[PDB]
Protein backbone atom coordinates (compact mmCIF):
# COMPACT_ATOMS: atom_id res chain seq x y z
CA UNK A 1 0.00 0.00 0.00
CA UNK A 2 2.78 2.50 0.83
CA UNK A 3 4.04 1.82 -2.73
CA UNK A 4 0.57 2.15 -4.28
CA UNK A 5 0.08 5.33 -2.32
CA UNK A 6 3.46 6.91 -3.08
CA UNK A 7 3.20 6.16 -6.78
CA UNK A 8 -0.16 7.90 -6.84
CA UNK A 9 0.88 10.70 -4.45
CA UNK A 10 4.00 11.70 -6.19
CA UNK A 11 2.26 12.73 -9.36
CA UNK A 12 3.79 11.86 -12.74
CA UNK A 13 7.58 11.70 -13.29
CA UNK A 14 7.63 14.84 -15.51
CA UNK A 15 11.38 14.81 -16.19
CA UNK A 16 12.13 11.10 -15.93
CA UNK A 17 9.07 9.42 -17.45
CA UNK A 18 9.58 6.49 -14.98
CA UNK A 19 8.62 5.42 -11.47
CA UNK A 20 10.75 2.39 -10.73
CA UNK A 21 9.25 1.64 -7.38
CA UNK A 22 10.28 -2.01 -7.71
CA UNK A 23 13.82 -0.73 -8.26
CA UNK A 24 14.53 -3.09 -11.16
CA UNK A 25 15.71 -0.66 -13.79
CA UNK A 26 19.30 0.50 -13.90
CA UNK A 27 20.67 4.06 -14.06
CA UNK A 28 21.57 3.64 -17.71
CA UNK A 29 18.25 2.16 -18.81
CA UNK A 30 16.24 4.90 -17.10
CA UNK A 31 18.50 7.32 -18.92
CA UNK A 32 17.77 5.62 -22.22
CA UNK A 33 14.04 5.64 -21.40
CA UNK A 34 14.08 9.35 -20.65
CA UNK A 35 15.91 10.04 -23.93
CA UNK A 36 13.61 7.83 -25.93
CA UNK A 37 10.42 9.10 -24.29
CA UNK A 38 11.08 12.84 -24.02
CA UNK A 39 11.84 12.62 -27.75
CA UNK A 40 8.40 11.00 -28.22
CA UNK A 41 6.74 13.85 -26.30
CA UNK A 42 8.70 16.55 -28.22
CA UNK A 43 7.74 15.04 -31.60
CA UNK A 44 4.20 13.77 -31.08
CA UNK A 45 2.94 15.40 -27.95
CA UNK A 46 2.41 11.87 -26.58
CA UNK A 47 3.38 11.40 -22.96
CA UNK A 48 4.22 7.83 -22.03
CA UNK A 49 5.03 6.83 -18.43
CA UNK A 50 6.31 3.53 -17.03
CA UNK A 51 5.79 2.28 -13.53
CA UNK A 52 7.31 -0.80 -11.87
CA UNK A 53 5.81 -2.14 -8.64
CA UNK A 54 6.53 -5.40 -6.77
CA UNK A 55 2.91 -6.14 -5.92
CA UNK A 56 -0.57 -4.74 -5.40
CA UNK A 57 -2.13 -4.82 -1.93
CA UNK A 58 -5.63 -4.73 -3.40
CA UNK A 59 -7.26 -7.79 -5.00
CA UNK A 60 -7.26 -5.37 -7.97
CA UNK A 61 -5.17 -6.08 -11.03
CA UNK A 62 -2.64 -4.10 -13.07
CA UNK A 63 -5.24 -2.52 -15.36
CA UNK A 64 -7.27 -1.37 -12.43
CA UNK A 65 -4.33 0.46 -10.80
CA UNK A 66 -3.07 1.85 -14.13
CA UNK A 67 -6.43 3.44 -14.65
CA UNK A 68 -6.39 4.71 -11.11
CA UNK A 69 -2.95 6.32 -11.81
CA UNK A 70 -4.18 7.83 -15.13
CA UNK A 71 -7.14 9.44 -13.42
CA UNK A 72 -4.98 10.72 -10.54
CA UNK A 73 -2.11 12.14 -12.54
CA UNK A 74 -4.29 13.57 -15.34
CA UNK A 75 -7.71 14.35 -13.77
CA UNK A 76 -9.18 15.75 -16.98
CA UNK A 77 -9.74 14.74 -20.60
CA UNK A 78 -7.56 17.61 -21.82
CA UNK A 79 -4.70 16.64 -19.46
CA UNK A 80 -4.87 12.88 -20.10
CA UNK A 81 -5.93 12.54 -23.71
CA UNK A 82 -2.32 12.12 -24.96
CA UNK A 83 -1.00 10.23 -21.91
CA UNK A 84 -0.10 6.57 -21.65
CA UNK A 85 0.57 4.67 -18.43
CA UNK A 86 2.38 1.35 -18.49
CA UNK A 87 2.35 -0.59 -15.21
CA UNK A 88 4.57 -3.61 -14.53
CA UNK A 89 4.15 -5.90 -11.50
CA UNK A 90 7.46 -7.69 -11.09
CA UNK A 91 6.42 -10.36 -8.55
CA UNK A 92 3.53 -11.30 -10.84
CA UNK A 93 5.24 -10.82 -14.22
CA UNK A 94 2.05 -8.95 -15.14
CA UNK A 95 1.63 -5.74 -17.08
CA UNK A 96 -1.03 -3.29 -18.20
CA UNK A 97 -1.32 -0.25 -20.43
CA UNK A 98 -4.02 2.41 -20.38
CA UNK A 99 -4.11 6.10 -21.41
CA UNK A 100 -6.26 8.75 -23.03
CA UNK A 101 -8.20 8.07 -26.30
CA UNK A 102 -5.65 9.79 -28.52
CA UNK A 103 -2.83 7.79 -27.01
CA UNK A 104 -4.90 4.57 -27.28
CA UNK A 105 -5.89 5.31 -30.93
CA UNK A 106 -2.34 6.32 -31.88
CA UNK A 107 -0.99 2.97 -30.56
CA UNK A 108 -3.90 0.72 -31.53
CA UNK A 109 -5.29 -2.33 -29.68
CA UNK A 110 -3.16 -4.79 -31.62
CA UNK A 111 0.17 -3.52 -30.22
CA UNK A 112 -1.47 -2.43 -27.00
CA UNK A 113 -2.21 -5.91 -25.75
CA UNK A 114 0.60 -7.51 -27.77
CA UNK A 115 3.08 -5.47 -25.64
CA UNK A 116 1.10 -6.45 -22.51
CA UNK A 117 0.89 -10.20 -23.26
CA UNK A 118 4.38 -10.50 -24.76
CA UNK A 119 7.23 -8.05 -23.96
CA UNK A 120 6.25 -7.40 -20.34
CA UNK A 121 5.31 -10.87 -19.07
CA UNK A 122 7.82 -12.78 -21.17
CA UNK A 123 10.85 -10.61 -20.50
CA UNK A 124 10.09 -10.07 -16.82
CA UNK A 125 9.66 -13.80 -16.31
CA UNK A 126 13.23 -14.19 -17.45
CA UNK A 127 14.22 -11.44 -14.99
CA UNK A 128 15.09 -8.97 -17.77
CA UNK A 129 13.10 -5.97 -16.40
CA UNK A 130 15.20 -3.39 -18.30
CA UNK A 131 14.71 -5.09 -21.64
CA UNK A 132 11.07 -5.77 -20.67
CA UNK A 133 10.49 -2.06 -20.23
CA UNK A 134 12.74 -0.62 -22.96
CA UNK A 135 11.50 -2.98 -25.69
CA UNK A 136 7.91 -2.18 -24.68
CA UNK A 137 8.62 1.55 -24.89
CA UNK A 138 10.37 1.03 -28.23
CA UNK A 139 7.39 -1.00 -29.58
CA UNK A 140 4.88 1.55 -28.40
CA UNK A 141 6.90 4.34 -29.91
CA UNK A 142 7.05 2.47 -33.24
CA UNK A 143 3.24 2.11 -33.25
CA UNK A 144 2.66 5.81 -32.49
CA UNK A 145 5.09 6.83 -35.25
CA UNK A 146 3.31 4.46 -37.59
CA UNK A 147 6.56 2.53 -38.12
CA UNK A 148 6.96 -1.27 -38.62
CA UNK A 149 6.16 -3.41 -35.60
CA UNK A 150 9.43 -4.62 -34.08
CA UNK A 151 7.48 -7.55 -32.64
CA UNK A 152 7.62 -9.18 -29.22
CA UNK A 153 10.49 -10.93 -27.32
Amino acid sequence: SASEFNILNDGPPKETYVVDDAGVLSRVTKSDLKKLLSDLEYRKKMRLNFITVRKLTSKADAFEYADQVLEKWYPSMEEGNNKGIVVLITSQKEGAITGGPAFIEAVGENILDATVSENLPVLATDEKYNEAVYSSAKRLVAAIDGQPDPGGP
